């Protein structure tokens, strides 16, 4: 039988580890374990950059992952990158595929994508070269393997790709802490399942640290972004400038990228090189060479169209990542494309089967799938319990609704268009998650919860499994990963 995911207790004075299912806690020291952990989490990120909430929700009891789990995650990722990259590069250039009619975006967004296609490859790369930061989330279900036993299966529920940093600094800080504490890598039979240097170095590849960095953020409060800015300040002497949409300016310029100078207002002008400043129309400006985006889709839509094109030439993530890869419907498009992706030699046959096992069944609005769904549920009302309704741009379970209201919702999804200024739903099969023995808080309360996983990609490269959750922002306990030393 394959080694399962499990949470370990690890003695901080000697390193002896034991599964939580089995550990007799009669003489545990959870409170002092918690304080040691929280001190250590201040190493890469000061109290300035942390939310005290999030630093306190961390658990010194890591999740044990196996080398099979790692091979599984890396393989799913390789197939995912290949499929989604091919789809994105084909979005408007393979018209017979009808992608914008199968997954409609807002019209000013589809205008933006079409402008971007006109810039490739001389002003913007082909998409394979600028995929940026993606962070998929996965759930864990059971599957009858051949192996004649139960094996853990990972289903990607969503790809987080409009922001570039969320999750990255938590994994970096947490893996570095349990290492500094000796939980792993210190001779007790455990090693860290993710290298924090690998993760952080991926982030550093999103931008050139030689040039000044701007971070454009509006209504979003931010979490990992402030931990990165803390680490850059204290360890590298890099100080990115946060700017808001209203701070942006354009100046006419022949000899410049896209015939304009993208600028922003400067709030702290005394601390700047006076030779970097422009006094224009009552504004004190500095120029923007590279900008990281932490904006909502509506905020992006609210930019003046020329302002929006000038951001696209200078921004990470690329607008194709933010608008296409982040959208939950793209998981539906990948499933539609599997047979076509093997016909084009984009996926091997087994890679298509890996993807089909790694993405839950997803029905898109305006699809024939959604039509046969409505028919199948009219002939089998018990079916609605097996599915859910996730929003794109608040999940809704079919077992929590009457059959009359369920066919109603589905009947309203027969067009693929988006509600003006809003979105739509996808219909996804409910994943039956495994339950795990866990001790998440220093209270010592053993419970039996599911595990929510995530992993980190930069420019298509798998960087490591991310933190385990059982959202950290809404209070959730979290931890990181170890492997047997064998
Ligand atoms: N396909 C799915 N089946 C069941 N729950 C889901 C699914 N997609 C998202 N979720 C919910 O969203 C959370 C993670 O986004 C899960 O823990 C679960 O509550």
């Amino acid at each position: 039988a394959p080694q399962q995911l499990q949470q370990l207790h690890v003695s901080l004075d000697g390193g002896h580890y034991e599964p939580v299912t089995t550990f007799d806690p009669a003489k545990a020291t959870y409170l002092q374990d918690q304080e040691a952990l929280q001190e250590n989490l201040l190493r890469l990120c000061s109290v300035n950059g942390w939310h005290k909430s999030s630093r306190a929700a961390c658990s010194p009891r890591p999740v044990l992952v196996s080398s099979e789990h790692q091979r599984r995650w890396r393989e799913l990722h390789e197939a995912l990158v290949l499929a989604i990259t091919d789809i994105v590069e084909r979005w408007l250039t393979d018209p017979e595929a009808r992608f914008p009619e199968r997954m409609p975006l807002e019209p000013e967004e589809e205008d933006l994508l079409r402008w971007i296609d006109e810039q490739v490859p001389h002003n913007l790369p082909q998409y394979r070269d600028c995929r940026g930061s993606w962070r998929p989330d996965f759930l864990v279900e059971e599957e009858n393997s051949d192996g004649s036993g139960p094996v853990e299966n990972f289903r990607i529920s969503e790809i987080n790709a409009r922001f570039s940093f969320n999750g990255f600094m938590f994994a970096t800080c947490g893996q570095q802490a349990i290492h500094d504490m000796g939980i792993c890598d210190n001779g007790n039979g455990l090693v860290g399942a993710t290298d924090p240097a690998k993760i952080l170095k991926g982030l550093l590849r999103l931008f050139q640290p030689g040039l000044p960095l701007h971070l454009l953020k509006g209504d979003e409060a931010g979490v990992d972004i402030h931990m990165l800015v803390d680490f850059l300040d204290r360890y590298l002497g890099i100080t990115p400038r946060f700017i808001m949409p209203a701070d942006l300016r354009l100046l006419h310029e022949p000899q410049a990228k896209g015939g304009y100078k993208l600028c922003c207002v400067v709030k702290n002008p005394d601390s700047c090189d006076p030779a970097t400043l422009i006094y224009h129309d009552g504004d004190i400006l500095e120029e923007i060479h590279q900008v990281g985006l932490e904006l909502h889709q509506r905020e992006i839509r609210a930019l003046e169209p020329e302002m929006l094109r000038q951001i696209s030439l200078r921004c990470f993530n690329d607008m194709r990542t933010i608008l296409l890869v982040h959208d939950k419907r793209m998981l539906g498009i990948v499933r539609q494309e599997l047979e076509n992706l093997v016909a084009r030699n984009v996926l091997t046959l087994s890679q298509a089967k890996i993807l089909d096992k790694g993405i839950p069944e997803t029905i898109l609005p305006g699809s024939l799938d959604l039509d046969q769904a409505i028919a199948r549920c009219k002939e089998m009302p018990e079916l609605k319990d097996e599915y859910i309704l996730k929003p794109i741009r608040g999940i809704v379970f079919g077992e929590d609704l009457n059959s009359e209201e369920w066919i109603s919702r589905l009947e309203g999804l027969r067009s693929a268009q988006l509600i003006p200024g809003g979105g739509t739903c996808i219909v996804q099969r409910k994943v039956k998650q495994l339950l795990y023995d866990v001790v998440l808080r220093p209270t010592g309360v053993k419970t039996r919860y599911p595990l929510i996983g995530t992993y980190h990609s930069i420019n298509g490269e798998f960087l490591g499994v991310g933190v385990w959750r059982s959202a950290i922002s809404h209070g959730g306990a979290w931890t990181v990963s170890v492997m047997r030393d064998e």
